[PDB]
């Protein structure tokens, strides 16, 4: 399967000179993944695969130039490697390999749902098998920082403003998308000049048995994080603000 990978890496134009990229792509992705990326290029979604943005246990994220809705766009390409409590209980999905494809579709559908409700998430473009294409958040192929990445640079920003941005986005997600993120924290929120929520495969519908418990957890994470930056908030007030109580 190494021969297959190297071949697709050539066809995708992921070159030796493109830094450490070719070695990272060849280890983190597999032949069948790169086949799907090359079918996406052929179909006109991807013009050029770019740098490696993140490598994880569940997912890898890469930059690409691509085309969506007739125009050139910057893309985040998120790829799930080929979870349960967050799938089961979500009735939207009529229940190894196939499981990863559902999860991909799950995240895509959640992005679309959240976006339609007015939540600040990356514009979703398309998915295919284990690959999800979405709006690149950042500039000049540099990803926007997450809240953790921001660090004490937050002290120089309007932290309370950022907090209130976060809360408003959770409230829309809940009241208008009827979803709970379920892994909301400083690690999954990005900021350029407004916050964006990312990482939504696990998000569940308010029909899920655990939605309220996951929501309470999200709220506590956000109060915990912002307490370190001088923002005074109460759990009851934020929860009620979000749930419209
Ligand atoms: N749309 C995007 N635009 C720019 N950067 C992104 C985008 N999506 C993700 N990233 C970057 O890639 C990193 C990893 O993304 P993400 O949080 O979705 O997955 P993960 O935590 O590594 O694994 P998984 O999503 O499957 O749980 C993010 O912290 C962010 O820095
Ligand atoms: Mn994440």
């Amino acid at each position: 399967d190494l021969k297959k990978i190297e071949s697709y890496l050539d066809k995708l134009r992921i070159k030796e000179k493109d830094g450490e990229e070719r070695k990272i792509y060849a280890e983190v992705l597999d032949g069948r993944t790169l086949k799907t990326l090359y079918k996406l290029s052929a179909k006109g979604y991807i013009t050029a695969m770019g740098g490696v943005i993140s490598t994880g246990k569940e997912a890898n994220v890469f930059y690409a130039d691509g085309v969506f809705d007739g125009k050139p766009v910057a893309m985040a390409v998120k790829i799930y490697r080929i979870m349960d409590e967050y799938l089961y209980g979500d009735e939207r999905f009529d229940m190894p390999k196939e499981k990863v494809f559902i999860w991909t579709e799950k995240e895509f559908r959640n992005l679309e749902r959240a976006k339609e409700a007015g939540v600040s998430v990356p514009q979703p473009y398309t998915y295919m098998k284990n690959v999800l294409l979405m709006e690149f958040i950042g500039e000049d192929e540099l990803p926007a920082p997450t809240l953790v990445e921001l660090g004490r640079e937050l002290k120089e920003l309007d932290v309370e403003g950022i907090f209130n941005d976060v809360v408003e986005n959770v409230k829309r997600l809940y009241q208008e998308a009827e979803l709970v993120h379920a892994d909301l924290s400083e690690y999954n929120i990005m900021y350029i000049d407004k916050v964006y929520f990312i990482d939504m495969g696990q998000a569940v519908t308010l029909r899920h048995p655990m939605a309220e418990s996951y929501l309470e957890r999200d709220v506590r994470n956000i109060i915990r994080f912002f307490s370190k930056y001088g923002v005074k908030a109460d759990f009851e007030e934020m929860l009620k603000e979000v749930k419209g109580e």
